């Protein structure tokens, strides 16, 4: 499901090595570290991100994302 | 063969860790993770990318690409 | 705890392979090598980073950081 | 020897995992992993690269380059 | 000690996989591959770097550097 869509408001590198992004007022994390640099680039330029997951409630994990 | 040539319309990081880019209305994916940041930069800056593969039908895999 | 928040004043790659950043007049280092490229881009593009750690005194280690 | 000097006209990631760049009308490839992102950045920003090798004929391999 | 401080005049990827930079008219090389991309970004954007080592004569090796 399309959990959120918009610019990345902020991102955070976590001590457990996961990465968190806030999109549309909701926070999502991922343990896909390949995504770390891709997500940060998306944030600096303001690309529109679309967090895709099975659980869309804030604080959920995701491993699929589209960049527009 | 030269399957497609143009700007990257959108890119998508998949759950199986492959990366998908849409060029000239067709989608192609690759499992060469070195390409992810290169392909995103190309998308960001607006470079013309050329998807090279043996099978050119949308949904096909690729591991060779030219940046202009 | 939120140890420091502001722009990265300078960064330093150390001989032991840890990385140091100076934020808000205080220095912090980290041994997470994924953080190196992320911190440098944060520095080049002027992002506001938040150093998160248990010990906030200058010279302390950290492994969590927020990019705004 | 200084085989070629100028902007990277285009680059290409090959199926065998080597990388090709076209400088001054001639093509050169390399199998040095580390060079790939460095060459792409050089291409992105338009730096003047100098391909250095023993054989300077188009289609030759190289593992030394200067970024200007 | 602070061997040199200034912009990176040029950088060079060497055949033995070490990386050379020229700062303040002196050349320095490093075998830390993590530094390669960091040094090239510093060069690309004009940061002031500070080469830190025990031997500061041109042609010396270094593995510590500050970015401003």
């Amino acid at each position: 499901a399309d959990c959120a869509k918009g610019k990345i408001e902020f991102s955070k590198y976590n001590e457990d090595n996961t990465f968190t992004v806030k999109v549309s007022g909701r926070e999502y994390w991922t343990n896909r570290w390949n995504l770390q640099p891709l997500l940060q680039s998306a944030q600096l330029t303001g690309m529109t991100v679309t967090i895709i997951s099975n659980t869309c409630s804030s604080g959920s994990g995701f491993a699929e994302v589209q960049f527009n």
